[PDB]
């Protein structure tokens, strides 16, 4: 008799995540790849994703949104450099240095008033080319800042960076905002004398749809949302056919019950539908209780590489499938999404006088466990 | 200028969890305490909870629902014995032995057909006293089984155990099911000759509301849901006043904006309400986007130990509070629940011919991060 | 074989609505009763409610929120005077007069600039005693206005009126706002010379919890939400024991299937629960598809005046009940609410520079039909 | 100062509904048109729809799902014949006859056991050609039944009818079920001797996608869901380009506030977005409180025939729009649907031993009022 205490789960193939970092490297001819892992790896797991990237050498740094995620990654024996995005308290200086964490330089004032400290602090200089309040938007302030950095050998400039807000939007008003931002980048950086291997310009969207524009430096790319294999444009643009990003995640379940049901028998109590032929029917332990179900098509599932049909009434915790032959209980089932490229995260920003709130959150089956598959998963110790 | 990338979170005080294991030990005069951690520590975090229990010695074993959680706990350097609840595949025998995992004996057939193996396999004998299909419901089968175990010195009997389904229900039909189950336990175990220090009878509800019944052995108690400090009876029974379980979790946020708003000014665009007096108002970065909000009272929050009122219209991501003095941005806020003892998990079971599906899931703000506070948290390396 | 095309419905007893108007008349010793019917009779049906009040003489006027509801009521052969609450366009003057519709005087300017017209225009003078922007808040403007009205015999003053915002709230800050408003009423109306039989002061809450305060005139009461028999205070205050308002509505369904199920048989596919005794079980055609279900207790229903228990798993469209004897299909079932006095409407207001938005909406099973029961229902032609 | 007590509504153009009945008559060369009005006119209003069809002569009968809807229609002075679909109690015989209501003959037994009665009972003979349990599936029973009818001159055969379940589905398995049903119709009706002008074969889907098949009689068509102008196939099939069904309904609102907002100003508190140019912005009194909003695109609305953009954060009750010039408050706004042809009803059926539950319900903004526009609306007295 068998007990199923894990009837559904999100299956995450870490090989495919690695592969995605590898593809987008080749697509952009990038030197360095900085893997952006916000919201616990876009709700897929930052640690396992990070370990997979360290072992395959497919990322050269990791970017995260909170100091406490940097510290946890360090605890998990990640050794790559890590860059935390919105943290720069003078009081955390010791933590940043001791744990080799890169931080963003937010303003000229911040650099001028840097207190004294031991060791090397790795810093990134953010170029406000428009749609943000973080960092530098004046050419004279940037060179003031480059002076303070150069003069101080305890400061190690990790990156001079920006990103384009409208690379993932379609149209004309957006092509022109893109140009405007690229103008500002150049106005703000040309003739400053920056070692050009420090430039980082490309977020996911920039990497995908502007890889042939020579004006964009791919010195250090910063792929985030695209790591999961989704379409970053939310419907607006089509993925380039030549770029082969793999969708890395699936929602899965398993067969909890198999019944031989005969040619005309009723499929369930109260049911409209009868069954077309002698043959087996599987009951899967999900239904309308599962809020994630409403992003899945409800006519088919995948079992054994093949696509068998959903028949009858779905209940709160039961979905039935006509099988092609008999399968044993415990056989894996994979759900199919209405839209394969649909986002798995949502972002919410708010701007106030002295504070910017930037919250990313999962929208993929938040209440079920993440399971890691594939050879890479075995090697990093995440595949039990 | 400050960036808030973590505007809300669930704060989990591990000292209070420890304290709860300690209280319920004294309440039941228990010798051994086995901490039940299903659904990732009842959605609060099994690893940090387990580490807190190992360091304080407040639990002597850990019980979990899936092998893969046992393996992860082992990876996290938990050394206490661990007992996985619904796993007993002969093919996992090696894993169980090598990682010191206790398993349940599900049936006499299973014991008779045990294959050969190396090392000591730790096993638990489950007494079906009624509301379940797992384990032994016949007095002769139990003694058959005790023979096979005794004869085999590689089998180490960890527990002989049951639990009462209706300890957490109120009434007369339920007091009698309780008696019926206790009759079966005794019919099934008296005169079997079991070392009585192996008996485990008490789930959370048994521990709470039947601690004075001498007929219940508290040799090894199995507190699960009560670890979090909630009321396990879902409204039905009142917690004993003398038992002081602490609620261990809170949903928190922080002040994102403070505005001096004057005696009659409008509080927000389109708003019914004006403000009663000269004084400060804080904007908190949550609102109706947050599904967890609907379990919280919307008239007050706690700031600085004190209880300040919510004023005006709550939006999708903004809630406003009249403060007693001025506070700086970043000041912690704690939400207050409509019902402090409300459950933080939901359980769903399904029974089929050859399989039992038992799914527990969090119902507390599944999309936000768990943060660990308190001295114990510092000591186990979970408080960054 | 029988077809159920109306499996659930809201049953509205018009006798009980009448009775409620009658009770609250006696409770307040009121002379005139103006029945407030917003949001289609609080989502219970303004026309049938209005006809029931005309036939029993239990209301002397009707108040509604939109001109178009006044016009419809007129079409339905309601002859009582009707007062539309937020309409006063000079262009609708003809409609108001021809259809005997009372309108509110919103401002002194409006009265001074009244154009010329034929017939008698019935008008109400609203006293802003605080929490509103409609009508008159200055003692000199009121007497200016009484002059213009008196001088013009085509204007017929129907009411001079206000209401108290905090009669339905509990506490000290609210008892004092009540006093403040009552001060303003008196400051604004004493020594103006108004025929006192025109005063209307009491909304539902004023009628219920302040019927013994001699300072409140009950000359013409304006019961609205209380007509349905709910508690207007949303939890805050307890209904006076001596006032016997009847809850007028129920959500009902009917038995769609009866099965003899035997002493141990399984109740449904996949089900935890078996059935306690030989005896009949009814299937009711509602379940979790029905959003209204989440306001109902899910342990019992009423059949035949008696209270039979709900057993087993509720599906999307099926709920099962153990019956005491056998009943025939088509037998009525009545649902029981978690909270009998719970509101059946929600109100949303917004204030802007030149406009006030005041939206009331049903929260009781908006997608199912209203059925009218009782002798009064037969008499007014609404009980088919 | 203006009060908006009706901030949103569903606008229903009755001319367009008439027009749809007219089109589908010409498309199928139909003689008689029976307008199917289930679920209160598909949640758009059966009475106003019926009156519009009587006045324009665009329907020759009306079909509804409940006796009580027939009775109400009669009360509203509809004189066309009415046919109630699942009612045939011998006890209602008097009601059916006195109110000229056609009923379905459900079985040979029912006809044989007809009791004695006065007047003419109009009856319809339903041919079970497959997917139903109502009516006749045997050739000998049909001729038995035609004998009993012919012999009795108080029975007036109104229709001999069926419909095709898979006319609104796409594919091969469905083209063949269609053929199978058409085979059964013919097997069951040819050589029976029925006056062929009594045949009714075509539901909405049959009318739309099979109008050129000569094997289908369009003697009396039964258009239901298509009356509203939606796509009956739910995505599966494309409407024929030559058939010009009009969508008859809109969700509307109105401008509650207009603000001159200047070239860079912030659009709302906490807001990411600033405004591109000097110019006016309207606030509309809907937002995420409105569950219907989630079927509407949130980038544009229609004002004055033109399409102006939605800018900024939508709140619970506020949506903002950049206008092309200044408009006055009270100006109508029309929402645009993600999918113009999307269904406005959902149907749920359940089959049990002695009963069939067939529930249709609105899915279009159930809590807001239906407003009727157009010249036809004026003429039938529904446009106030």
């Amino acid at each position: 008799l068998t007990a199923i205490h894990r009837p559904t789960w999100v299956s995450v193939d870490l090989d495919a995540a690695a592969h995605n970092l590898q593809e987008i490297r080749e697509w952009t001819k990038a030197k360095k790849v900085y893997a952006v892992l916000k919201a616990d790896g876009y709700g897929l797991g930052a640690i396992p994703l990070a370990k997979a990237f360290q072992e395959t050498a497919s990322a050269d740094a990791l970017i995260v949104s909170n100091l406490d995620e940097a510290l946890e990654l360090r605890q998990a024996d990640l050794t790559l450099p890590i860059w935390v995005l919105g943290a720069w308290d003078y009081s955390d200086l010791k933590l940043f240095i001791d744990h080799d964490i890169v931080i963003t330089i937010p303003s000229l004032a911040w650099l001028q008033n840097l207190p004294d400290f031991e060791g090397t602090l790795k810093v990134s200089l953010a170029i406000d080319t428009g749609m943000t309040r973080i960092g530098f938007d004046k050419a004279d302030e940037i060179s003031a800042a480059k002076k303070i950095i150069d003069k101080n050998p305890q400061l190690d400039l990790f990156s001079v960076y920006t990103h384009f807000a409208t690379a993932d939007e379609a149209g004309e008003k957006s092509k022109a905002y893109f140009e405007e931002q690229l103008r500002r980048w150049q106005e703000l950086t040309i003739n400053q004398g920056f070692d050009p291997s420090l430039f980082s310009m490309a977020n996911s969207a920039t990497c995908i749809w502007h890889h042939d524009d020579p004006r964009i430096s791919f010195a250090a790319i910063r792929p985030g949302q695209l790591i999961s294999g989704v379409n970053v444009s939310n419907g607006e643009l089509k993925m380039p056919p030549n770029l082969h990003l793999e969708r890395i995640f699936s929602v899965c379940s398993e067969i909890a019950d198999v019944r031989f049901v005969k040619k005309d028998q009723s499929l369930s109590y109260g049911a409209s539908e009868r069954m077309p032929e002698d043959g087996y029917v599987a009951t899967l332990p999900f239904g309308y209780n599962d809020g994630w179900l409403r992003r899945m098509q409800k006519s088919s599932v995948i079992i054994n590489g093949k696509r068998m049909p959903i028949i009858g009434r779905i209940t709160m915790d039961q979905t039935m499938v006509k099988l092609d032959r008999k399968y044993p209980i415990g056989t894996r089932v994979t759900l199919i999404g209405k839209d394969g490229g649909e986002q798995i995260t949502v972002e919410e920003v708010a701007n106030y006088s002295h504070t910017i709130v930037d919250e990313i959150q999962t929208t993929l089956a938040p209440r079920i466990k993440r399971i890691y598959t594939g050879d890479l998963a075995e090697v990093i110790g995440a595949n039990y």
